[PDB]
């Protein structure tokens, strides 16, 4: 019962988007973008922003520049939480929406209902020379240390 059943697993063949976000507290400057395994990586310079903020932009940016299946992979449980609430909780008595980040998650959706499929998942901060870890260095250029 949802506008949407993202996927279980990932989707087989499908680009697979990294996304990820980071922002400063004392200045509210942040970055957002993502890498792809088929070459595609674009970071965006936000103000005004947070750390969660930024990470719901990464997403959106991937819904935007993705086709109808896509794989999207953050590091967010917050990014990941809210918007599978959103989409289990619909047209049904007891939901209350989210008080911040409200408009943001709503643009999300709207990107979101316009797909075949969408698998969102989950992974840890992590070191290496993976994906997660090549956008992380990208939206953390000048935003915080590494
Ligand atoms: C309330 C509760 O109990 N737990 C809870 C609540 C919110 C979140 S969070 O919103 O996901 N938050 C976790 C700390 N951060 C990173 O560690 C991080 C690491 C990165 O490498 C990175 O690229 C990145 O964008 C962020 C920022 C994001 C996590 C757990
Ligand atoms: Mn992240
Ligand atoms: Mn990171
Ligand atoms: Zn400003």
């Amino acid at each position: 019962g949802s506008m949407y059943q993202l996927e279980k697993e990932p989707i087989v063949g499908a680009e697979t988007f990294y996304v990820d976000g980071a922002a400063n507290r004392e200045t509210k400057l942040g970055k957002a973008g993502y890498v792809t395994n088929r070459g595609r990586q674009k970071v965006v310079t936000l103000t005004d922003t947070t750390n969660q903020k930024t990470e719901l932009q990464a997403i959106y940016l991937a819904l935007q520049d993705s086709g109808l299946e896509v794989n999207i992979v953050t590091d967010s449980q917050y990014a990941l939480g809210i918007i599978t609430q959103w989409i289990h909780n619909w047209k049904k008595r007891g939901w209350k929406t989210p008080v911040k980040n409200v408009d943001l998650v709503n643009q999300i959706i709207e990107q979101l209902i316009k797909k075949e499929k969408v698998y969102l998942a989950w992974v840890p901060a992590h070191k290496g020379i993976g994906g997660n870890e090549q956008v992380d260095k990208l939206v953390s250029a000048g935003i915080r240390k590494v």
